[PDB]
């Protein structure tokens, strides 16, 4: 993989950690590690994501993110408990023939209105 | 790895494209495809850092992404390359022992002012 982490300012803290926690839990993501005023969202210890609340620092436009899946179930429990979470609709789960025959997934927009998606590359 | 592939708008596609290309060619990387208006980065035919240039959607605010180096021969050629091309420096190679004994990088600002990483974990 050429992507080792991304990070990135956002509006409010405890909004958008509810949101990640929430949406990456299926994944089996949590916090893998908090360092000073950010939190690190990875598996088995290794954080890959990490977002901050920087004042005045927060990211505007919207920023696309995608996370892997093992399985397509696994991308429709990301969006339930995304929606659930407050996250916004931008594409229900189901195949996207469009980019490959086998792409599988999910789109729902964060606190910030960034792009979020969990994706399943896999036949099934 | 829990990250799939990032995507983002900048200002000017022909400034970007040419940093990312100088920046990521030491590290096999270059244009895994090119979907649409967008230009996806990958090695092996695998995009996963896709940057496009939509009028008025670019990303402002710092954002902060970190590729993978296998050696920290190619943390330096990254840098060298990076800068060449009209980078900022951020941070020289060098170790980084306050985030793990073995963490080497180095950091650019690239023309929109995002900040980007090349980083080894491993020892040599
Ligand atoms: N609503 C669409 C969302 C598709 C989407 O957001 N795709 C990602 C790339 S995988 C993206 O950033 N698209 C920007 C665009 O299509 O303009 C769906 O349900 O498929
Ligand atoms: N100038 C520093 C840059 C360090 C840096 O940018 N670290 C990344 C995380 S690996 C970051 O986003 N840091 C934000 C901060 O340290 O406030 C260096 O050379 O080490
Ligand atoms: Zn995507
Ligand atoms: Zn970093």
């Amino acid at each position: 993989h050429m992507l080792d982490h991304i990070g990135f300012n956002i509006a409010d803290m405890k909004k958008s950690r509810a949101f990640y926690d929430a949406a990456l839990s299926p994944l089996g993501i949590g916090h893998a590690m908090e360092f000073g005023d950010w939190v690190g969202y990875g598996r088995n210890g290794k954080p890959e994501f990490w977002i901050g609340a920087q004042k005045g620092a927060k990211l505007e436009g919207v920023l696309h993110v995608a996370f892997s899946a093992g399985t397509r179930s696994e991308v429709g429990r990301f969006y339930e408990a995304a929606i659930a979470a407050g996250g916004r609709d931008n594409g229900k789960p189901g195949l996207r023939p469009h980019y490959h025959p086998d792409y599988y997934a999910a789109f729902v927009l964060d606190p910030d209105g960034h792009n979020i998606e969990v994706v399943c590359h896999l036949p099934e």
